């Protein structure tokens, strides 16, 4: 009853939302995006997301496919394995559809804790 359930959701979204820019900038160059930290690889033409999987102690960040070249749908997920009881095991998913380049946000959290802009 005292869990920070609303703030957990906001924190999780705040960890993945900025990555949309990172992805779009890479794809605009015809480079692929890969998970994790590191340097750009000019041989394979891959740009890392630049964030560690465990940057936010509420959970883990993942990219699929990895690497991603823009010719298939891309998903960025935040899995809340470190959250309190209401949100533990819940997943926020950002999907970029390749056909139109549009992004959507879905969550399997209880409706009252889903962040603004995301749907079930």
């Amino acid at each position: 009853g005292t869990e920070f359930a609303r703030s957990e959701g906001a924190s999780a979204l705040a960890s993945v939302n900025p990555l949309k820019t990172t992805v779009e900038e890479a794809l605009s160059r015809g480079w692929s995006v890969k998970s994790g930290t590191g340097t750009e690889d000019a041989t394979k033409k891959e740009v890392p997301l630049g964030v560690a999987a465990d940057a936010n102690k509420l959970g883990t960040i993942a990219l699929k496919p990895d690497p991603a070249d823009g010719t298939a749908d891309i998903t960025l997920t935040f899995t809340m394995g470190g959250a309190g009881p209401k949100n533990k095991g819940k997943i926020i998913t950002l999907t970029r559809t390749a056909a139109d380049g549009l992004w959507k946000c879905t969550s399997d959290q209880d409706e009252q804790f889903i962040p603004k802009g995301c749907s079930r």
